[PDB]
């Protein structure tokens, strides 16, 4: 499973910073941009307002979320990884065994926090903040 | 000025009670969807909170929004034209002229409830009431 061009143009575009997030699926052994949004206000009012929404009761998915700061390599980013328990195993294991697939060709130096959560709470701001501790 | 195939695979997603938004953008001479948020509580819960943020103070875009009524066709919706004033004139013209086609790509049987606003006073769901009256 990888990412195709189109997608690869889009993960250029998004860490040029002209997204804020991006939310990423697994449809028929390929990984594809499933919802975006530019950045609106700091990250953190950015976070509240775009995450929570994209997350699916009985589905995984992935959220690559921009923050302000940057690295030696650009900006820096939160991986979620959403896997809800209410999903199905075979969804929660495609996820799990494809999420490191996903790191390396989105840029794996990119991320600088990796977050996992099997409910909302999990992954909210709270959740991040809690994480970041 | 129209939507591809690619749109209109989503658009069957959306109307089969997949999604409760998309935002669409004309990027390119093209319809695309940008932004799109799954069902989470009841569309009075959703409305709000997945649609304001998603709203640009420079840039028009369209949100159809799925009430959780149905008519003979399937689910209804509401069919958001948002062009902030602070928009370039040639993005307010071309959101405005391609309104109608979007709707036809769209299905109008699905649409119930077609707003326009400027301001986010005009399309919050405080603003689609008020419409609606």
């Amino acid at each position: 499973i990888q990412a195709s061009e189109d997608v690869k143009e889009i993960f250029a575009r998004a860490r040029n910073g002209k997204y804020r997030l991006l939310k990423i699926s697994i449809e028929n052994e390929q990984l594809v941009v499933g919802s975006c949004s530019p950045p609106s206000d700091s990250w953190e009012q950015d976070y509240d307002s775009f995450v929570l929404p994209l997350l699916e009761d009985k589905q995984p998915c992935y959220v690559l979320f921009r923050l302000d700061s940057q690295n030696a390599q650009g900006y820096e980013w939160i991986f979620i990884a959403w896997s809800p328990d209410h999903s199905h195993v075979r969804q929660k294991m495609l996820y799990a065994a494809t999420r490191a697939t996903l790191k390396k060709e989105f840029g794996g130096g990119h991320i600088k926090d990796e977050v996992f959560g099997t409910v909302k709470e999990d992954v909210s701001l709270h959740g991040y903040k809690k994480y970041l501790l």
